[PDB]
């Protein structure tokens, strides 16, 4: 259906390796889009197309107002290029650097907005896997969308990942509630906890769950961070339970 002739690109978004993503606008309706640029090259020779078809498959049947949205796609053989929906305030990732830590109030606020979200997902069977700062996205009224559904179902940074999937294991729904936890962590303290300086040394601090609260951490946070990261995925939250945490349901901006 669509072309490349078809957009006026504009402003380098990210790059990454996958390829690049540029603002963009739709020559003939003005519309105001993200396309990201995927080289077929690097594709194959790297062997990922099954995730891709499949990021496809889910993000483009897939409807929630915090989860990014394709719209389609083409390719020419060279690069493949996806027409995604763009989120003018950037990553959660770049906020968190401008603030270095978020106070209770957004960080419930992201947190809901996330639950929501992965609520919608779990209804459905999907587990994103790979929610992380980087892959978390914001509207114009400032919303959390969910990006990124291509690990959804050594290497690559391990600090989202839960036990059981780190040490290759048999997981369910219950991984992207580890996920929320150490973001939640993330949000509140400036890093994940179990950030490390090496990828060994992050596999031991998982494996542990060794993780510590600054002083300032309040005890309804230690609180719900402390119940999303249970080694044992059966005594992890609800989504439904962590929207009606305490902590939560004080803080939202719901
Ligand atoms: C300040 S910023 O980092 O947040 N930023 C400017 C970049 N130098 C920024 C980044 C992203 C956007 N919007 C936007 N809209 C839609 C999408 C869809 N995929 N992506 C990826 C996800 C972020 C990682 C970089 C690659 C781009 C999208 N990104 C705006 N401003
Ligand atoms: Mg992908």
């Amino acid at each position: 259906q669509w072309a490349l002739e078809d957009f006026e690109i504009g402003r380098p978004l990210g790059k990454g390796k996958f390829g690049n993503v540029y603002l963009a606008r739709e020559k003939q309706s003005k519309f105001i889009l993200a396309l990201k640029v995927l080289f077929k090259a690097q594709l194959e020779k790297a062997g990922v197309e099954h995730q891709l078809r499949r990021e496809v498959e889910i993000q483009s049947h897939l409807r929630h107002p915090n989860i990014l949205r394709l719209y389609g796609y083409f390719h020419d053989a060279t690069r493949v290029y996806l027409i995604l929906e763009y989120a003018p305030l950037g990553t959660v990732y770049r906020e968190l650097q401008k603030l270095s830590k978020f106070d209770e109030q957004r960080t419930a606020t992201y947190i809901t907005e996330l639950a929501n979200a992965l609520s919608y997902c779990h209804s459905k069977r999907v587990i994103h896997r790979d929610i992380k700062p980087e892959n978390l996205l914001l509207g114009s009224a400032g919303e959390l969308k969910i990006a990124d559904f291509g690990w959804s179902v050594l290497c690559g940074t391990l600090d989202y990942l839960p036990p059981e999937m780190i040490e290759g294991r048999m997981h369910d729904e219950k991984v992207d509630l580890w996920s929320l936890g150490v973001l939640c962590y993330e949000f509140l303290v400036g890093k994940p906890p179990f950030e490390a300086n090496t990828y060994q040394e992050t596999y031991k601090r998982i494996s542990r769950v060794e993780f510590t609260f600054p002083d300032f951490v309040t005890e309804g946070a230690r609180d719900l961070i402390s119940r999303l990261l249970k080694h044992n995925p059966s005594q992890r939250p609800m989504l439904r339970e962590v929207l009606e945490h305490p902590w939560i349901t004080a803080n939202s901006s719901k």
